[PDB]
């Protein structure tokens, strides 16, 4: 019934993402600011004279409570407006929610969106 | 059997809600910090003579895992101590953990909290 | 089929167990900064004079999309190498993830990872 979109994408595209989803009427998401490491190659740094590999590179991560039946839609708008053609444009995870209550007011399902 | 609590509340009532919780017996908890999107007024925020809408506020998110006969009463303690009445209160969702492990002894399930 | 294990460690652990995860062949993951509270003591601060208690300390969170073949060796991989034998060791979340996409060519399932 309920499922949480969980979306790992590059900082750069949370804006054009994001305005997608909106424009699209998915308004509702949680963001934060994780690193990843994946395929993708990792960052070199320089301190006192050596070079380090910085294996952990900033990433968002946004997560969606949305009803079964828009997940498809919501995936497509992600990799649409988040992929680039190059390695760590990241993944989306659809992971089963069992219930979803708004604390304002109780209400639970679609009536907690 | 085993069910993870993750909810997202205004940043100015985590106090009041892990204290309502640890005061139930409930003290373990992961929490994170997080932005948050939804029917909630965006701030304005003035920049160079122009305003503009900063349409991600700050927002906490409470992780903890639960067996699932106390989901029911952890829910009702969280929305008493973090509704307001005002839209952007949040939301609680009940996700299912498959397998808890606790790093330190690898003792399983109930025996993991 | 697909699972999300969830990790919550101490930070100065993250290092052995990421390098530990990845000579095993695991690279990929997401990692945030968190924080915990739990059985393990609180830390005493000081200010004007007074002491008070903090109870939420800083932890990481890792996060992992595996094939549930592997999630028993992930399992003991941070087990082995985020374990000190104090409080505060954290815990491992096996959560079901129902699709996984790679945003950069919308593989699914094991061709996302
Ligand atoms: N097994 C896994 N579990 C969770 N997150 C992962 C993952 N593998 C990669 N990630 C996240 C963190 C990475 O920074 C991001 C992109 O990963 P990548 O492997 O570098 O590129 P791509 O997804 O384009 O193949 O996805
Ligand atoms: N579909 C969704 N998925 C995940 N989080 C959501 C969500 N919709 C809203 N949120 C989170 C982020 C918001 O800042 C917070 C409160 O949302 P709101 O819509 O502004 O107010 P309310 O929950 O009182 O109706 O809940
Ligand atoms: N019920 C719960 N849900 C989610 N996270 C928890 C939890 N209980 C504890 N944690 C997380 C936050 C803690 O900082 C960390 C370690 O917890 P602890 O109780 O202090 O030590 P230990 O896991 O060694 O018994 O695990
Ligand atoms: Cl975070
Ligand atoms: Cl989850």
């Amino acid at each position: 019934h309920m499922k949480k979109v969980e979306a790992i994408i590059r900082p750069e595209r949370l804006d054009i993402v994001k305005n997608a989803l909106s424009d699209a009427g998915y308004v509702g998401m949680t963001v934060s600011e994780v690193k990843g490491r994946g395929i993708q190659g990792g960052i070199v740094e320089r301190y006192r004279g050596r070079e380090y590999i910085v294996d952990l590179l900033p990433k968002i991560k946004i997560e969606m409570a949305v009803n079964d039946e828009d997940v498809e839609k919501v995936i497509d708008i992600i990799c649409e407006n988040a992929k680039t053609g190059e390695f760590g444009d990241g993944k989306i995870f659809v992971i089963p929610i069992e219930e979803v209550v708004r604390v304002r007011t109780g209400e639970r399902g679609n009536d907690a969106i």
